[PDB]
């Protein structure tokens, strides 16, 4: 029962069974920065284009919540990460909200930005094109249908073209003993 | 002078102090298949695209020679390699030919495939570009005088950015041991 649990409740029936949203601005600012500092060393990059993500994307206090901050707009949403399978945005976007299995919806807004300023930046540069382009010929056949790679085979599947990494779980308790003031400084 | 020496006097009096002409079929060539192979290791790339100029580039026996072969039209001439410093030709092909050091001619219609088919596709590939991208600041003082590192300070003058390597002998005598199909097959 709610009582006594009327602000999670208050939080979670709005947002309990809906459709949850793209949010393009983690992937926006992550390649605008990432698009300047081409040649640098890649994790000296990904630092400078995650500053930028904190001075440019939109910050948040979900109402009602006793903790601040989100990594996108309000109710349920999802971000991207086009380093990954910016590729296949081209083929994918156009039926997120139609797909049969876990829809997505995208405002148009969002479509615009990532079709003409993020995809753009990432053809010839994701991890699934370099993959697709050098796997063996002997190692073809059984990890893609197709010559984009676009489709699995579903025999002996890759699965590094649909996230950046297995999963993790970061020192939480280094960061809060000592705060990034200190690590900063050493 | 001259008694017996007429079949190298006839070539080398055609060509003596005559302007030197940029040929751009290596370039064009090379360039037309490192674009198609790009994430794969780079001597197979490259490999592939030394085929693809034996393929195509046109091939010479220069008049009276009785050595077959050049990399390049008849006359005196250069060819180019956009690999290093394909950033440089939009400030320098313009002032070739009244170049004060060394002056070249071109073509106005090789100049055209130049500018507008090979130099965009280098266009954030070279290796100047990246050298001078990524320099620390502590040395940038005494390598550039410019933010583009179009111009040596003169102080501590980096070379890699106008050759390739440095200068090099191969196993000549190797090859006409062998023969290529002898060192294909090891
Ligand atoms: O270990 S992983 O392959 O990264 C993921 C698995 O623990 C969750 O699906
Ligand atoms: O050794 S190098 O610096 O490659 C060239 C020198 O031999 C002058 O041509």
């Amino acid at each position: 029962n709610r009582q006594g649990r009327e602000r999670v409740y208050k939080i979670l029936d709005r947002i309990q069974f809906t459709v949850p949203h793209v949010d393009i601005e983690r992937a926006r600012y992550f390649t605008e920065s990432m698009r300047q500092t081409e040649g640098e060393l890649l994790t000296l990059r990904w630092a400078k284009a995650l500053k930028n993500v904190a001075e440019k994307m939109t910050v948040y206090i979900t109402p009602d919540q006793l903790l601040a901050g989100r990594v996108g707009q309000l109710g349920r949403y999802g971000i991207l990460y086009p380093e990954i399978d910016g590729d296949f945005y081209i083929e994918v976007m156009k039926d997120l909200p139609n797909r049969e299995k876990s829809p997505f919806q995208i405002d148009p807004a969002a479509a615009a930005i990532l079709m003409e300023e993020i995809a753009p930046y990432w053809e010839g540069k994701t991890y699934h094109e370099h993959l697709n382009k050098v796997l063996p010929a002997e190692i073809r056949g059984v990890t893609y249908h197709d010559e984009r790679g676009l489709k699995s085979k579903f025999v002996v599947s890759e699965t590094s073209s649909y996230r950046s990494a297995l999963q993790w779980v970061p020192d939480y308790e280094k960061a809060m003993k000592r705060g990034f003031i200190d690590i900063q400084n050493e």
